[PDB]
């Protein structure tokens, strides 16, 4: 198992310049022909030459058009092809190659593969050298000539980089494209695709030097009328980069294709982009709402690499942050301008704070940019992408946005067209500090730590007021727990943006102002300070901390009333629900750790209670805000305030406080889901196209999340507002009316309906399978191994695999059955999995994440099973490396 550290990085000793490809494609085989143009580098000392080269079949090889001898000359092992540098040349050269690879059989969705009648390649992060031979790192950058043919009935669109420069027939029904891109790119960029595709098209025409690009998104022929919203989504991204950063695109056209088996998300190949179906394709028939925000989200952030990956490049794949998390920060700037809608950080704070900050504190701790790594595959990870992206955004918070976009252009302009690593973006982002600070001694060099050091902040908080001289003082700490990246750890650069409420009348006391703590502890004091403020900390949530306000319930009940930050009044309803949730779950364990006959339960606490009332009876308020209000914080987030968690006793907790909060407001959430429905399911625009009103969906979803409180609580004759909505034109209300009707014995009558209505479109049929998965039934292990038998069967799609188990996985109680049947039914599928797609296989790892969070029977469960998986004789590299992480082995 070769481990691969950031410290180690050289330069090779070799030069690719240009590269020519054919590459024909058969029924039974494709045939790939290389020639590199090569030569020796400064750095170059004799050595062997080594490619890469994985799975590949050679029929020959030659150095300047001379064959070469397997054994007295070169070795290949499937993995490494070495010539021994005896008959290296010294001078430029060409190294060419002929060989075999099967896209038909290529179920690993790395390489070059087939998805149902679609060809498509896969390259990031080392999927070029299944293609041919190469040296397959980021900093090897070379000419592409690259010239497709197949036969023209089957794949009678072809694509590659660059400009399309010819077109021609070949005897026997096949036909050929010849694409050149002169520009340099990294291998990990090159694509090609063909196939029967059908496209939308519109022209763009650039802002500043006018010039005319053509926009081009593909599809098969059955699902092409699902791709507008994606065209005007291109539209947006590419306004939204004009406009906050003045980037223009550089080339004459970008291709946009869906391809409906893919590993999550999309990849930016340059003027090539490819996607996940599920991440471009939808229709208002035909989706839910979720998929409007996601098409948008993932074809603004393909666009935005085009800058930030793709003209500003990696050097190593250490640095993959500096694109990644940068490029999510660009995509969420971009995604809350669109929205308009306060929900839109929101989403991105639970996220962080559920998935990203379990991750930071299990045994997969890392840094945004690691030491070391075995597999790539397993390194494109929450803490890479969004923890990456609240450091990327933090240099927003610490300049302002003048100054942050002086400092965004400088690192544009000194590296475009040339590799990058993080000190260089922080290097410009610290040129805009000197100027911002008017003080060339002022730096960022302890901002570097956001890049080492692993691990969530804590932040913690003690306050004082003097009546006499107006005078407030906020006393701050911070901390960072020791773990097994660093033995001490050091203070961080913090920024915290903060208000201070006047209790008595809502208003602000102080400016915009953003204290910068940059030691252990600090104290920061303000005057004229005329009453007692109520201090609003971390508004935006400025930093990925812990935060720990030590308010009182009293106070934060004011900010979610009163403040104007909308995270901190989330943030402030959150932590009530905490310290009751903790509370009441002692209160629980101690019952049935002491087998009591009789106990005492906490109450919710009635003024909060209140609030909520008082917001939701707000008919300014915003409806996707209400909707966090009504929902206890997610069970990742909880997880991380309590040790040896009893799962059950967790559930138990949640039902108390849910019941309660219910046994007060059942009748305002009727009323506010029946006058809700007008406005919320209004069909004045649902034979729109490119109409898409947010505002809108935030009320479906605050709709659908009041019809699960109501169903849940067994709310007198809710069934006939359940069976109504079922007969929504809507996706988003119908799938809600098949999870809801999971408490009433018309389940399996709106289970056969949906299924119905989902069947024939293959995106829609894998939103009903995560409905069904997610289904809160008691015999979910039994309409489990129905989905498996009736409608999944051996399929090998990531997205059909994913839709069945992960939502399922989230069942605190079931699939956490203290039997362990749940892991072990996790455990199989991930196994099975492994055979051939061990990327998909690690994604079906995720419940594992928590195992030592869990009670101590819990914990053996799951460790149980992830040493039967380890112990399995077939297991891939990419699965060993993550549960040998995982189990601390
Ligand atoms: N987990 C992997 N090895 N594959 C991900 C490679 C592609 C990620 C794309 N660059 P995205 O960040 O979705 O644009
Ligand atoms: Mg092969
Ligand atoms: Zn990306």
């Amino acid at each position: 198992p070769k481990i691969h550290y950031r410290k180690d990085y050289k330069p090779s000793g070799f030069i690719i310049n240009q590269v020519t490809l054919n590459i024909n494609i058969h029924d039974q085989e494709t045939i790939v022909r290389s020639v590199l143009d090569m030569d020796i580098s400064k750095h170059n000392v004799g050595e062997d030459l080594v490619f890469d080269g994985v799975g590949l079949k050679i029929n020959e090889i030659s150095i300047n058009n001379k064959k070469l001898v397997e054994g007295e000359e070169y070795t290949y092992d499937n993995e490494f092809l070495t010539i021994f540098s005896k008959f290296v040349p010294k001078s430029k050269f060409a190294f060419s190659s002929e060989v075999i690879i099967h896209p038909e059989t290529n179920y690993a969705l790395t390489g070059l593969y087939k998805s149902k009648n679609i060809i498509v390649s896969q390259c990031e992060a080392t999927g070029f050298r299944r293609i041919t031979f190469f040296i397959d790192r980021p900093d090897m950058m070379a000419k592409y000539d690259v010239t497709v043919t197949a036969d023209k009935e089957k794949y009678p669109v072809l694509l590659s980089n660059g400009d399309k420069v010819n077109e021609f027939e070949i005897p026997g029904g096949r036909h050929g494209a010849r694409f050149n891109d002169p520009p340099l790119k990294p291998c990990y960029l090159f694509a090609v695709v063909a196939g029967d595709l059908k496209h939308l098209s519109a022209t763009y025409i650039t802002k500043y030097t006018k010039k005319k690009v053509e926009l081009y998104v593909f599809s098969e022929e059955k699902y092409v009328s699902k791709l507008q919203w994606a065209l005007e989504c291109l539209k947006k991204s590419m306004a939204f980069d004009e406009d906050y950063f003045g980037l223009e695109y550089d080339l004459s056209r970008l291709n946009l294709v869906a391809v409906s088996d893919f590993n999550v998300g999309a990849m930016e190949n340059k003027g090539l982009n490819i996607f996940n179906a599920n991440s471009l394709l939808a229709s208002k028939k035909n989706s839910i709402d979720f998929s409007y925000a996601r098409i948008l989200t993932v074809v603004g952030h393909e666009y935005f690499h085009q800058y930030t990956g793709n003209r500003v490049t990696l050097r190593d794949w250490f640095q993959l942050t500096l694109k990644e998390g940068l490029t999510v920060h660009r995509e969420n700037l971009f995604s809350e301008e669109m929205t308009k809608t306060v929900t839109t950080r929101l989403s991105h704070v639970d996220l962080l704070r559920s998935v990203q900050f379990l991750e930071d504190s299990s045994p997969l701790s890392h840094p945004i940019r690691p030491e070391s790594y075995v597999s790539m595959e397993n390194f494109y990870t929450t803490t890479v992408y969004d923890k990456g992206s609240e450091v990327m955004r933090m240099y927003l918070t610490i300049l302002g946005e003048e100054y942050y976009k002086k400092g965004f252009d400088i690192y544009i302009k000194k590296n475009d067209g040339n590799t990058a690593t993080c000190e260089d973006f922080n290097y410009a982002m610290e040129q805009a500090y000197k100027m911002k600070k008017a003080d060339n001694s002022a730096n960022l060099n302890q901002y570097l730590l956001w890049f080492s050091q692993s691990g969530t902040p804590h932040v913690s908080f003690k306050y004082n007021y003097d009546a006499e001289k107006k005078q407030y003082s906020i006393h701050v700490n911070q901390y960072t727990k020791p773990d097994e990246n660093q033995k001490e750890k050091k203070p961080l650069f913090i920024p915290i943006s903060v208000g201070l409420i006047n209790p008595e009348n809502g208003k602000e006391m102080i400016s915009q102002t953003t204290l910068e703590l940059t030691k252990e502890s600090d104290t920061f004091v303000f005057n004229n300070i005329a009453v007692k403020p109520i201090p609003s900390l971390f508004r935006g949530f400025s930093a990925p901390v812990y935060i720990e306000d030590q308010l009182t319930d009293e106070e934060r009940i004011l900010l979610l009333k009163y403040d104007s930050d909308a995270f901190v009044r989330y943030n402030s309803c959150t932590n009530i629900y905490m310290k009751q949730i903790l509370m009441n779950y002692n209160e629980f364990l101690k019952a049935k750790n002491e087998k009591l006959e009789s106990f005492q339960l906490t109450p919710v606490n009635a003024q909060f209670i209140d609030a909520i009332k008082y917001l939701l009876e707000d008919p300014h308020a915003d409806a996707g805000f209400k909707s966090y209000i009504v929902s206890l914080p997610q069970d990742r987030y909880i997880i991380n305030f309590v040790s040896n968690l009893d799962t059950d006793v967790l559930a138990d907790t949640k039902e108390y406080i849910y019941k309660q909060i219910g046994d007060k407001l059942n009748d305002v959430y009727y009323k506010m889901f029946k006058s809700l429905e007008a406005k919320a399911d209004d069909l004045t625009y649902f034979n729109d196209e490119s109409h898409v009103d947010f505002d809108q969906m935030n009320m479906r979803t605050l709709r659908n999340t009041l019809l699960s409180l109501l169903s849940k609580a067994q709310y007198p004759n809710i069934l006939n507002e359940i069976i109504e909505h079922s007969k929504s034109p809507y996706p988003s209300n119908w799938l809600t009316s098949l999870s809801v009707s999971a408490y009433f014995d018309k389940y399996f009558e709106l289970y056969d309906k949906t299924y119905k209505l989902s069947k024939d479109d293959e995106l829609l049929l894998q939103e009903w399978l995560k409905t069904v998965s997610r289904s809160d039934r008691k015999d979910i292990y039994e309409i489990l191994k129905k989905l498996e038998n009736e409608v999944l069967k051996d399929s090998k799609n990531p997205n059909d695999i994913r839709a069945v188990y992960l939502p399922f996985t989230n069942n605190l109680r079931r699939f956490h059955d203290i039997s362990g049947k749940g892991y072990k039914l996790i455990a199989e599928v991930i196994t099975k999995t492994d055979k051939f797609n061990p990327m998909v296989a690690t994604q079906l790892c995720e419940p594992f994440k928590l195992w030592n969070k869990l009670d101590t029977k819990r914990q053996e469960l799951m460790l149980n099973e992830m040493n039967t998986m380890l112990q399995e004789p077939q297991i891939s590299n990419n699965l060993k490396e993550y549960l040998l992480r995982l189990t601390n082995k």
